[PDB]
């Protein structure tokens, strides 16, 4: 007879779920969904490519057996995939200097890497303020010291590049740091090239260890190689680092949990070791990755007509989004007038990625629910869920709501 | 510049991989594969059903969107699945007393449960001797005390039911115990019904907490509800427990990593809590399960023509295997004569599951490699990989090899 459940309390979850509850917990239709990590279609329902639907078909055509992955990934997976981050061709790729592995989405790659860091002398991790929430949970709940680096400027609404590089300069030495360089979650502010070179110099002097978080290649810009420039610049005049890569939004592969982990190694013989360490680590958890989601990925990425058909719809996507964001603040500059409010909404258009980040709205978050619109506690906003129909209602209620103070 | 890799040593892996290396590391064709966890076809290559190939097709027909699983499983998944272990109908199922969740294979379910046990006052875990290897690794490498209960009798070659229930009687109280009741890995010896009732009585007096490991429903017997009887008996006169369930061999879904976790709860309101705890736990790892492998499973299991077509091929499978095992020792009783050896091979036919377990062979394991046949260090033997062609060569070399002492 299980009694263990006697000491069993219930838990407060992340901001991201108290709200997920709330969206689908009331009677009203015309409910609005602006908190979800997902990207919405024109019809306000989940997105999916055709390239991906075709990769799917392609996969159940070419494959009949379903083997365990030896493996922690394929050979095509680990080359096709790393093309996307390091481009082509690379000093690193064809010299077999990258050890890459298939994980369970970006989350899945982050966590194995953290498990891999406990493996070493890694007591402390730096994260840029404010940080992707789960990073906090994932880091902390395995007893690392979590420290914060200055980043987003809360009053200017841009990165504070002065204080960011400052901390980057007086934080020990060979400190381990997590960077979101593009499509920042939640900030939605990417690092301008103006500053790459200085960083490279700081990172070289301090010999820091960098972990790049790449969840949205192709949302910050029109060209998707742009979004990953710092990495490529880093590679030239070779520095070592790590990459957690998600395709949850890239390929619209949400539930498939498609992700990768890239670790840059000194020689063809360190690659071999780290690999065994990783396989080892993976075996006290789930032993191996999903073969289906491996196949779907190789098929798409490995075929030109699909890669090119996808990249296009992808390029066509970031456009619509950054456009939708422009439109949005323009409706707020307007409705604003009805309530005689005096806010500069122009400063949130600079922003890029799946969201916009309006700290000001943190104040109005629980009042925006009396009307049937849901938004994260901190100001973050799923832009992809604002239809041509939606703008008025939303923008109005934001102002209406704002004026009650 | 990554320096961390300075303290980086390479690791000795489990017996199961030093060998996996070895199988595919030599020039000889007519190499024989008797170590692999997988089940081999007539042609000595990996198995797969037609029901499963059809579920696959079915799935890419009915589904176009790919959402995150809220969720940690579906509603169909958690009812369809638990039918298989608790039968139908159950006192537990329709009274919403089971909390079940979709995991990444059996491994994936074992580990979340262990993470769930650290969550409580669980300092010590009992395992039956000898234990599924990974259990050792998974338990220990998170700082539980691992203790062993008497089980398999090494000289008689059957369970020692006398000493097994003994320990079961003097091991603290509400001790947490892992049981493989059928298709034991490695032993290949299942618990006879003769003894179920006594156990139920012991487990009731000592209030122990049981975790059943079910990786092979349908390999121990002809009827696949048989293999899970103890569980169903346990359910009548309701006791609480847990189930880790893999479909890696059941559905031949190896790389798909299909698995489930069942926890039996006091009321419809403990279910709700444990659920939140589990979601919580899952979120410091991979956040959610694979949607594809969820869909493949529901489709098969939910459609009669496929469930029935699968169960049949399944029932047709355990037959062939236990037959293949009978044949095998009969060739060893024969070739044995050529070398004038005097071993009783009849005692290994009782055995059941994907393997046979012959401790005697542990002695001959590294000599059986000079001939091109591979076998685990402890005696375990993948029976499914012995073709009508193979018997002679294998059985001969075993005897030949045995006689060199
Ligand atoms: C910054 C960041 N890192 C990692 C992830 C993890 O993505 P996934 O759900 O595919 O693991 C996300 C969410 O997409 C994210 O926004
Ligand atoms: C006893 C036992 N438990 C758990 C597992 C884990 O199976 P999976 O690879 O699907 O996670 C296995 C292997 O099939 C096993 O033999």
């Amino acid at each position: 007879m299980d009694k263990l459940l006697s000491s069993l309390e219930n838990i407060e979850v992340d901001n991201i779920l108290k709200t997920a509850r709330e969206f689908k917990e009331d009677t009203c239709e015309e409910k609005i969904n602006l908190s979800i990590g997902v990207c919405c279609n024109d019809d306000g329902d989940l997105h999916i490519f055709d390239s991906v639907l075709n990769a799917d078909k392609l996969v159940t055509e070419n494959y009949k057996e379903k083997p365990y992955l030896l493996g922690n990934g394929t050979e095509d997976f680990s080359t096709l995939t790393q093309n996307l981050i390091f481009g082509n061709n690379s000093k690193y790729i064809e010299d077999k200097k990258i050890c890459t592995i298939q994980c369970i989405g970006g989350t899945g790659a982050i966590f194995v890497l953290l498990e891999f860091l406990k493996m070493l002398n890694v007591e402390t991790l730096y994260v840029t303020n404010p940080p992707y929430i789960n990073h906090v949970n994932m880091i902390e709940s395995r007893g690392f010291n979590l420290k914060y680096i200055n980043f987003f400027d809360y009053n200017l609404i841009d990165i504070n590049y002065d204080l960011f590089l400052n901390d980057l300069r007086n934080i020990p030495n060979g400190s381990s740091v997590i960077l979101q360089i593009s499509c920042y979650n939640p900030c939605s502010v990417n690092i301008e090239e103006k500053y790459f070179d200085e960083i490279i110099e700081i990172v070289l002097h301090k010999k820091h260890v960098i972990i790049f978080d790449i969840a949205y290649q192709g949302f910050g810009h029109t060209n998707l190689e742009e979004d990953v420039l710092l990495i490529r610049k880093f590679e030239e005049k070779n520095i070592a680092f790590s990459v957690c890569q998600s395709f949850s939004k890239n390929m619209s592969l949400y539930g498939e949990r498609a992700g990768a982990l890239h670790i840059v190694c000194k020689n063809q013989e360190e690659k071999k070791i780290v690999f065994n360490n990783l396989c080892f680590i993976v075996r006290k958890f789930y032993s191996s990755p999903v073969i289906h989601t491996n196949r779907i990925l190789c098929q798409l990425l490995n075929n030109q007509n699909l890669k090119l058909n996808w990249i296009k719809e992808l390029s066509q996507l970031s456009q619509r989004i950054t456009n939708n964001r422009i439109l949005f603040f323009n409706k707020l500059e307007t409705y604003q007038k009805k309530y005689n409010l005096n806010y500069d909404w122009n400063v949130y258009k600079k922003q890029r990625g799946l969201f916009s980040f309006v700290p000001l709205l943190a104040k109005i978050a629980e009042h925006l629910k009396t009307h049937h619109i849901y938004i994260i506690n901190n100001g973050r906003i799923n832009v992809s869920g604002i239809t041509k129909n939606n703008v008025d209602y939303i923008a109005d209620k934001i102002c209406l709501s704002l004026s009650q103070i």
